[PDB]
Order: C-alpha cells, then sequence, then structure tokens
C-alpha cells in the first residue's frame, strides 16, 4: 500500500528522539517518544550505507510476524531520512543485560524461563514458515518486566520451499551458525535450531562468547571430529543435553522449536 494509505506510515513530526541506544555502519537506534507519551525505539538509516528499499524490507517482514514474543513494528517514515519505529525493550540486549547487577542475580529458574520465552517466539516464526538467521543473545531484547523478545529481522526470510540459500560470498558468525549454513550457504529453521543451542550457552554463562578459548578454525576442526562445545561452567546437565539435541549432525534430527519450548517450560516448572 502506498504511504498515504499505509496504516503504518506516520508523519515524522510525531516523533521525538531522546537517547541513543545503539549505533552502526547502517544507522542508529534511538529511544524516543511517539506523540509525546509513548516510549518507542527508532531505527534510522545512515544515508548511503545501504539501500532504503533494503532497510524498509525488514519492516515489511515484521508486519507478517506479529506476536507477543517478537519485537513489534510500531510505524514507519518512508521519506528520507527514513525510520522504522518499533516496540521499546527497556533492558536492551539479553547478552548485555545478563552482565548487569540485576542480570547476575538471576536464578537458573529465571534463566530457564527466559530460554522458554525465546523458544516460544521461535516456535511462532517456525510455524509461519520463516527463519531468522541471526539468532543469538545479542538479538534477544529484555523488557522492563524481564520478559524476552526476538529482535533484528534483517536476515529473516520467508521460506517458500524448505530452504534459503545465501549468495556465494555471504559471511556469517561461525560460532552461532549451523555447519550446513557455513558450508553450503543453506539455511532452514533447523539452522536456527542450531543457533538456539549456542544461544542457550550464552544464557547459562551470563553472556560469555561460545566455545571459550577457541578460534573459528578450531571450532570447525572440533565440530568435524564429532565434538561439540565443552559443558559450560555451572550448566545443568539437562540443559546441556538439550543443547546437544540442537547440535545434531543432520538438520532433520534437530528438534522443533515447539519441542524446545515444551521441554524448557518443564525444566522451569521443575526448578
Amino acid at each position: 500500500k502506498p504511504w498515504w494509505e499505509d496504516a503504518w506510515e506516520v508523519p515524522r513530526e510525531t516523533l521525538k528522539l531522546v537517547e541513543r541506544l545503539g549505533a552502526g555502519q547502517a544507522g542508529e537506534v534511538w529511544m524516543g517518544y511517539y506523540n509525546g507519551h509513548t516510549k518507542v525505539a527508532v531505527k534510522s538509516l545512515k544515508q548511503g550505507s545501504m539501500s532504503p528499499d533494503a532497510f524498509l524490507a525488514e519492516a515489511n517482514l515484521m508486519k507478517q510476524l506479529q506476536h507477543q514474543r517478537l519485537v513489534r513494528l510500531y510505524a514507519v517514515v518512508t521519506q528520507e531520512p527514513i525510520y522504522i519505529i518499533t516496540e521499546y525493550m527497556e533492558n536492551g540486549s539479553l547478552v548485555d543485560f545478563l552482565k548487569t547487577p540485576s542480570g547476575i542475580k538471576l536464578t537458573i529458574n529465571k534463566l530457564l524461563d527466559m530460554a522458554a520465552q525465546i523458544a516460544e517466539g521461535m516456535a511462532f516464526i517456525e510455524e509461519r514458515n520463516y527463519i531468522h538467521r541471526d539468532l543469538r543473545a545479542a538479538n534477544i531484547l529484555v523488557s522492563d518486566t524481564l520478559s524476552c523478545k526476538i529482535a533484528d529481522f534483517g536476515l529473516a526470510r520467508l521460506i517458500e520451499d524448505a530452504e534459503y540459500t545465501a549468495r556465494e560470498g555471504a559471511k556469517f558468525p561461525i560460532k552461532w551458525t549451523a555447519p550446513e549454513a557455513i558450508n553450503y550457504g543453506t539455511f532452514t529453521i533447523k539452522s536456527d535450531v542450531w543457533s538456539f543451542g549456542i544461544l542457550l550457552t550464552e544464557i547459562v554463562t551470563h553472556g560469555r562468547i561460545p566455545y571459550p578459548g577457541m578460534t573459528n578454525p578450531e571450532v570447525i576442526q572440533n565440530l568435524e571430529r564429532g565434538y561439540r562445545m565443552v559443558r559450560p561452567d555451572n550448566c545443568p546437565e539437562e540443559l546441556y543435553q538439550l543443547m546437544r539435541l540442537c547440535w545434531k549432525e543432520r538438520p532433520e534430527d534437530r528438534p522443533t522449536f515447539d519441542y524446545l519450548r515444551s521441554v524448557l517450560e518443564d525444566f522451569f516448572t521443575a526448578t
């Protein structure tokens, strides 16, 4: 729908940017207010860094994925400078939140609860035939009530058949990416499953880098031998075994997100 009929377009006058939340080569993210009273996050495009069409594509996809466990699209301003306005998550990225005084104090029970919330959002993404491709603790946002939501849908894609193939020179974070994706550029919801297992290690170590003390080549070498990440310190064996399921060799042997959600809720409502 053209902007003049688009229920999501808002005049830029409705927004007041107050504090920078994040910055990058492609733009910034600011906390601001919509119509004076409503707190929101505003993602601005750094003019020239990337195509505006590319930037806006993420908003168009978010329109198709509305769910409580996914950061919600609020509005867009499609005239330059362009903005994607979204739901504000007070405690920022989970990977950062877990290192704060509040985060450090969380019990394993609350961490299990948070993992279950994340699996619940991915189960929605899964059932709608989408994939995220950048599932890591940096991309999980935390609300003021310590509820988690999936964010950053830049790489997210609608899966027509069963797989999306990235193009030749596409590069991805080796430590979080599934081997078939590193090797063949092939992504499916099972690749996200692999990433979730890695994400679980980030939750339990309060934000530590996965595969401690290893470089990317060492990670690849170890994986190809049949090894997986060494048990993190103070990681409940039940959770470690759930991670191992996420890291099954064959994509088809990895569980669904709805299965992971169900198990993590049992773990939580046990601890």
